[PDB]
């Protein structure tokens, strides 16, 4: 004969996308418990109770009997409010209901990496759920119940503490763009028989991350056979050598140096440059001299290396650091990597060249998209955000307007010119960007793999007023080639097209426009 204090569950804060679409919601559920002492006096009600709980008659009876001594045991957790009230309507002595919450994720695996999930005890363990756990959580209340000798609840005596709900959090992500990106990366992953992939979409004016998806993914609503590898928000927490996708930045350093201009011709014959023991190679060996634009179009390692030798590595390091490569994003996503921008006291030729064409440094997809955002935004870099921004934040002019404008023009040519990356063309829009392909690092030794690759494409659109930047990374494609401009480019094409239409961006290239775009 005494008083027990029992918890009152608190509503966990609603997570929404930028426009209010629910991404994580605490849904009301009903838990049924029983006092075996009471149930032992109504044994004749058991078979009906067992059948309403979908449980074997004897196994149910066994459960109650071996707990006859106890005053509390769970019957079933997480019924619907209707299902629980269906069993309560039976009026079985000793059977009680308590209303709890289940965390539900409406978009499931589409946004699992960004949103993350809570555990059995309602604490965030991954993604945004972990990052904003304090904001989201809220605080359970307490109430007192009176129980008799046998443990029968006879009275709800008082509330000693009210439950307070957690706070709503609006993510920067646009769920429409998330669905599109998710589906297209998946399709790409499956078409190409890739092992993994990431896709990031960024608003270049505001810094908001509009979409961030990875493969493999998982269903946070059903984690039964979850494996660790599927949990990774790779766009944020995995690092890679960006390869030729950093060339527009090497190029920006070159134009910033006052030593180079777009018309300058670099001689690249015969597509190799031996420097001591190390040998720089071009995969395209069809041209023997290229202007600055042609170095990007042909993606000449040799061309960019000779430029790098002239301007020096510190020039290139600087722009790369300024556009945030290898730097802290300030996002605070759990597990997020800063990457690495190597810094030697003395820069040999080897390290100077490889940096210039994107090796010996490591970035994340997020960082790469952020760097292209700055270039896309006329050289103004804007702070990354994974929450909705109200005011457009102040930027930092990291590349001059003129140089950014010139490098924009060149990247538009990388996509639109003959010999360029034509699979990256966006119907109805002028797009700009740069493909890349990187040999994966050897497993168990230093060096590069013979037959495993990472396909990259980074870019932005519309060229005439860039609105969004996008990075597509695909690991180990094995079925339809491996080059960036073959694997990742068509994904950029499709997602960029869909994204721009979804955001109502008017088309700037009507010659190539779609069915209804040509009507408006
Ligand atoms: C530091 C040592 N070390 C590390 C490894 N390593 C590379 O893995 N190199 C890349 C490479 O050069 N890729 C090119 C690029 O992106 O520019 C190609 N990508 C295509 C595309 O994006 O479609 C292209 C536009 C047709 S050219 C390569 C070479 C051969 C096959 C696949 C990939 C080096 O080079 C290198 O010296
Ligand atoms: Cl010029």
């Amino acid at each position: 004969r005494s008083v027990r204090h029992i918890a009152i569950p608190a509503h966990r804060g609603l997570i929404t996308d930028r426009n209010g679409e629910p991404l994580a919601v605490s849904t009301p559920v009903t838990t049924l418990w029983a006092n075996p002492k009471e149930l032992m006096t109504a044994k004749e009600r058991w078979p009906q109770l067992a059948a309403a709980l979908g449980q074997d008659t004897k196994l149910f009876a066994d459960r109650i009997e071996q707990n006859a001594e106890r005053e509390f045991i769970y019957l079933v957790r997480g019924l619907t409010p209707e299902q629980g009230e269906g069993v309560i309507a039976l009026k079985v002595p000793g059977v009680y209901s308590i209303e709890e919450f289940r965390r539900f994720y409406p978009a499931g695996e589409v946004v699992a990496h960004a949103v993350g999930f809570t555990d059995v005890d309602d604490r965030g363990r991954e993604g945004i759920e972990l990052a904003f756990d304090e904001w989201l959580a809220g605080v359970p209340g307490k109430r007192q119940v009176l129980k008799d000798r046998r443990g029968r609840v006879i009275k709800d005596v008082q509330v000693t503490k009210n439950a307070k709900p957690g706070k709503t959090l609006a993510l920067s992500i646009d769920l429409r763009l998330q669905y599109l990106a998710h589906r297209e990366l998946r399709n790409a992953l499956l078409e190409n028989g890739a092992k993994a992939g990431s896709l990031v979409i960024m608003d270049v004016k505001t810094g908001e991350i509009l979409a961030m998806t990875n493969q493999p993914t998982y269903n946070p609503n059903n984690r039964r056979n979850l494996q660790p590898a599927a949990m990774r928000n790779r766009a944020m927490i995995d690092v890679f050598e960006p390869g030729s996708t950093v060339k527009p930045f090497s190029m920006s350093a070159a134009l910033a140096s006052g030593r180079w201009k777009p018309s300058d011709i670099v001689d690249v014959y015969p597509g190799t440059l031996q420097i001591g023991r190390y040998t720089i190679r071009d995969v395209s060996r069809n041209s023997r001299q290229l202007d600055l634009t042609g170095i990007l179009i042909k993606s000449s390692n040799v061309g960019i290396s000779k430029i790098a030798f002239d301007i020096g590595a510190e020039s290139i390091y600087s722009v790369m650091q300024q556009v945030g490569l290898g730097q802290d994003t300030g996002l605070g996503f759990p597990g997020e990597r800063v990457g690495n921008l190597p810094n030697h006291r003395k820069w040999p030729k080897a390290e100077t060249a490889t940096l210039a064409y994107g090796y010996g440094l490591s970035v994340t997809a997020i960082q790469l998209a952020h760097a292209y955002a700055a270039l896309a935004n006329d050289g103004k870099s804007v702070p990354l955000s994974m929450t909705r921004v109200d005011r457009v934040p102040d930027g930092v002019q990291v590349i001059s307007p003129e140089v950014a404008s010139t490098v924009q023009g060149m990247l538009q040519q990388v996509v639109e010119a003959q010999g360029g990356v034509f699979r990256a063309q966006v119907p109805g829009y002028h797009a700009a960007g740069k493909s890349g392909t990187a040999r994966k690092v050897s497993v168990g030794t230093k060096g590069y793999r013979e037959n495993a690759y990472r396909s990259l494409f980074a870019g932005f659109a519309p060229a005439t007023d860039p609105r969004i930047a996008m990075v597509v990374v695909i690991d180990e494609p094995s079925k339809a080639g491996y080059f960036g401009g073959l694997v990742s480019a068509p994904v950029f094409s499709k997602v960029m097209a869909g994204a721009l239409r979804l955001m109502n961006v008017p088309p700037d290239n009507l010659p190539t426009a779609t069915e209804q775009q040509q009507v408006n």
